[PDB]
């Protein structure tokens, strides 16, 4: 629905000839490797040439109370707990995305539930100047 | 069960007679015409005879909580809505009635929304003296 040439998202034969040529656009890189990237997601070598030496949240039908009645709720990671008794609210801001092959051979190092828990980071006055 | 007569609800033969004579009673007039009278529930003429010239609301198992509560309700017309966050009367005192054939031929001129709606009728103040 646009005059413009928005991609084909890749690469065509028909883009760069001798007679014509369009926007060139790249290509997806299809790697292997170990999965990665996306957090709460992640879970013989040789070449391929010859060598020449080689041979809802908001919503009005569910309208959330204030802080007199109870509607209790809690966050947990690790050994780390954290209650409330009032309405509060609890999101992830984006959903979590699809893992990835990583450049790197290498095992990860995991801290576990010793690191991967809720820390007491710091306690700040809220004045109403 | 009545030693009076209450009337038959209607016109007998038996009831007015030369050798006995009891209380008259009115019959439901059987007329024709368009559906009126009852709010919410609304939505060739010739002569009869030959002329000489021709040829629940309050209940104990659900409890209604004070201001304190959480429980809204909402009243709408027309264009305006009005909104509660606690405990609200919301009644018909009584319960709408059937039609009835209307004695005038003219069709009716309705307001619509710009007429049923909810107006503010007045502001007045409540002292405790």
């Amino acid at each position: 629905n646009v005059t413009t040439d928005v991609g084909a998202n890749g690469w065509a034969p028909t883009v760069s000839t001798g007679l014509g040529d369009g926007p060139v656009s790249a290509s997806a890189d299809s790697l292997p490797g170990r999965s990665g990237g996306a957090s709460s997601e992640k879970t013989k070598v040789g070449s391929r040439f010859s060598k020449w030496w080689e041979p809802a949240p908001s919503s009005t039908a569910n309208p959330q109370p204030s802080l007199i009645a109870l509607n209790p709720s809690a966050t947990q990671s690790g050994n780390a707990s954290i209650l409330t008794g009032s309405t509060a609210p609890s999101l992830l801001a984006y959903p979590t995305a699809t893992p990835v092959p990583l450049p790197n051979p290498d095992e990860p190092s995991q801290p576990g539930p010793s690191g991967d828990r809720t820390w007491l980071l710091d306690t700040v006055t809220w004045s109403q100047e």
